[PDB]
């Protein structure tokens, strides 16, 4: 296991999200969701010219799992998945100028619902999740888990056991008062509100 220190604006945006009073907190569903149909856009717009790229898997999908014994939302895609060096370069994110952006955004009217805009969406799983872990494979690289209870830093270790061919899962360990997430009447109202017309199917599963 490798532990990495976030750099100190990625740490500073989490420190925001953590701790400002924000009742909306329902958008970090369309924020992970909308990271996911991005990946699953680049592995398609790469098979286009080499088909190849989905021998790992041609199903291009999202689903929504949640576990109310284990307390998580989970969200599984198909996308392009990232490499080692993705994951520990912020997420494949520009991070640290999306999170000047954001900032210099919120001073000017903008309030937290508008993260995505900044290209730092992903973050906005801080708002439900104490934990937050990333299981990835790309073609170029092999299964990785990212993971992140916040508090300055983060790890990567290798993954194993239950390969997933290609693509990225993000598992939310819920807060305690955030368990409405788990709620399939609830989860299926957000994703109609705010992942209405994602370009590819979203099952939400049942337990
Ligand atoms: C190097 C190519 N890989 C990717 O771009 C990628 N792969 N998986 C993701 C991804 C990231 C998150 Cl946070 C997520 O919730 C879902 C994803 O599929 C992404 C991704 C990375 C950054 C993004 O910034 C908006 C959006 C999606």
């Amino acid at each position: 296991v490798e532990t990495f220190a976030f750099q100190a604006e990625i740490a500073q945006l989490m420190s925001l999200i953590i701790n400002t009073f924000y009742s909306n907190k329902e958008i970090f569903l369309r924020e992970l969701i909308s990271n996911s149909s991005d990946a699953l856009d680049k592995i398609r717009y790469e098979t286009l010219t080499d088909p190849s790229k989905l021998d790992s898997g041609k199903e291009l999908h999202i689903n929504l799992i949640p576990n109310k014994q284990d307390r998580t939302l989970t969200i599984v895609d198909t996308g392009i998945g990232m490499t080692k060096a993705d994951l520990i370069n912020n997420l494949g994110t520009i991070a640290k100028s999306g999170t000047k952006a954001f900032m210099e955004a919120l001073q000017a009217g903008a309030d937290i619902s508008m993260i995505g805009q900044f290209g730092v969406g992903f973050y906005s799983a801080y708002l439900v999740a104490e934990k937050v872990t990333v299981i990835t494979k790309h073609n170029d690289d092999e299964q990785y888990a990212w993971e992140s209870s916040a508090g300055g830093s983060f790890t990567v270790r290798t993954d194993t056991g239950e390969p997933m061919g290609r693509g990225t899962k993000v598992i939310l360990h819920l807060k305690e008062d955030q368990t409405e997430y788990l709620e399939e009447r609830r989860i299926k109202e957000i994703v109609k509100k705010h992942s209405q017309f994602i370009g590819y199917p979203i099952t939400l599963f049942v337990e």
